[PDB]
C-alpha cells in the first residue's frame, strides 16, 4: 500500500535521473515498481501526479530543515547564520536535482506544481523579510530597501543560481563556488548601507 | 518582401499579447499579414521560428543599446552608472513583454531559443565582470569574490527578477520597484567589504 506507492516515486525519481517526464511511460513506471498498469492508476492518477508527489516531497523536506534551524539558533556570526540557511536549500535541492529539474520545468504546464513552488516560495521570502526587520531592530543591519522586497529579489537570485549551477547550464556558477556566490551578495546586500 | 515580413512579425507580437504561441496558428498570422498561408510560409518554416526572430531582434536592440551606453561614458556617480546600464535590460525587455515571455517560455523546446539566450547572457556577463575588474584596478571597488562568479549570479538574478516583475508572478517585486531593488543589491555586492 504505503509501499507500492514509495516504489512507483522512488522509481520515477531513479528514471527521471536519465530522461525528461515525457519520455517516460506509465508502464515504465509500473514495471520498474513491479505493479501493473491498472494497479499503478490505483495509487496515481497519472505521471504528473507522481512529479507533483515526488516535488511536494522535495519542497517540504527544505521546508522542515529551514523550520528546524529557525527554531534552533545556530552560534556563529552573521555571514555563517545566513550561509547555513541557504546551504539548506543547497543541500535539499542538490539531493533530488532530477526531481528539481523536472519539477521546475512543469511550471509551465502544471498549475498545482506552480502554485506549490508559488506558496513555498512565498513562506521562505516572507520568512527571509522577518529575519532582516529583526536584524534592523537590532541596530544589526541598516534600514535601506524595503525588507520584503530585498528578501524576493535575494530569493529569487536564488532560485535562479542553485538551479543553473545544478543544471551544469552556459552560463553558470560552478556548483562548488554557488554556495559562497550567494552568501557574499546576502551579506552585503543586507548588511551594506 | 522585406514588408511583408514585417507584418508577420508585427502580427505576431501583437497576438503574442493576448495568448501563448500554441493558441496561435499559421493561419493566425497568415491571415493578420493578409497574406495567404503558403505565401506565410516562403518567409518563414514555422510559428516557431517567427517567434526566434522576434526574440533577435528584442535581444540584438538590448545589446546594442548597452554597447551604446559602454562607448559613451554617462558623467554621473557609480550608483547611476550601474543603474543606467540595467535600465538599458529594464526598457528594452520590458517594452517587449509578450515577446520576452514566449521567448522565455521557448527555451525548454527549442534549442536556437536556448542558444540565442546563452550567447547573450555570456556576453553581457563577460562585460560585467570587466567593469568590476576595471573598478577592482582603479581601486574603486573590494576584491572579494572572483569577478566572473559575481558577474555570473547578479545577471542571473536580473533575468529572474525583472521577468518576474513583468509577468506580475507571484511572488514578485513590483515593476515600479524592481529597478532600485536591483540596483541595491548590485551595488552593495560590487562595492561593499
Ligand atoms: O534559496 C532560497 C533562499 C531561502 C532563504 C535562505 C535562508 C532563509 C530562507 N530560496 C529559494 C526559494 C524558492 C526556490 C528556491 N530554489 C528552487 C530551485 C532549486 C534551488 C532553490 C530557493
Ligand atoms: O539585466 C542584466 C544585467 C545586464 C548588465 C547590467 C549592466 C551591464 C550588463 N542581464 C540580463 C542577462 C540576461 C537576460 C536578462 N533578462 C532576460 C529576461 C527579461 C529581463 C532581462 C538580463
Amino acid at each position: 500500500g504505503d509501499d507500492r506507492e514509495l516504489a512507483i516515486l522512488a522509481t520515477a525519481e531513479n528514471l527521471l535521473e536519465d530522461r525528461p517526464l515525457a519520455d517516460i511511460s506509465v508502464d515504465d513506471l509500473a514495471k520498474g515498481a513491479g505493479i501493473s498498469r491498472p494497479t499503478f492508476y490505483f495509487y496515481f492518477p497519472s505521471k504528473e501526479a507522481v512529479l507533483l508527489t515526488l516535488l511536494d516531497r522535495v519542497v517540504n523536506q527544505a521546508d522542515m530543515a529551514l523550520q528546524t534551524l529557525a527554531e534552533n539558533p545556530a552560534d556563529t556570526d552573521r555571514e555563517n547564520m545566513w550561509r547555513t540557511g541557504i546551504n539548506v536549500f543547497f543541500e535539499t535541492f542538490g539531493s533530488h536535482k532530477a526531481v528539481t529539474r523536472a519539477g521546475q520545468a512543469a511550471r509551465a504546464t502544471s498549475v498545482e506544481v506552480a502554485e506549490l513552488w508559488s506558496t513555498f516560495m512565498q513562506k521562505w521570502i516572507a520568512y527571509t523579510a522577518a529575519v532582516i526587520d529583526a536584524e534592523r531592530d537590532r541596530g544589526a543591519a541598516p534600514r535601506t530597501l524595503p525588507a520584503h522586497e530585498l528578501a524576493t529579489a535575494l530569493n529569487l537570485m536564488n532560485e535562479r543560481t542553485l538551479f543553473a549551477s545544478f543544471a551544469g547550464e552556459q552560463p553558470s556558477v560552478p556548483e562548488a563556488r554557488v554556495l559562497d556566490t550567494l552568501v557574499h551578495i546576502w551579506v552585503t546586500s543586507i548588511y551594506g548601507e
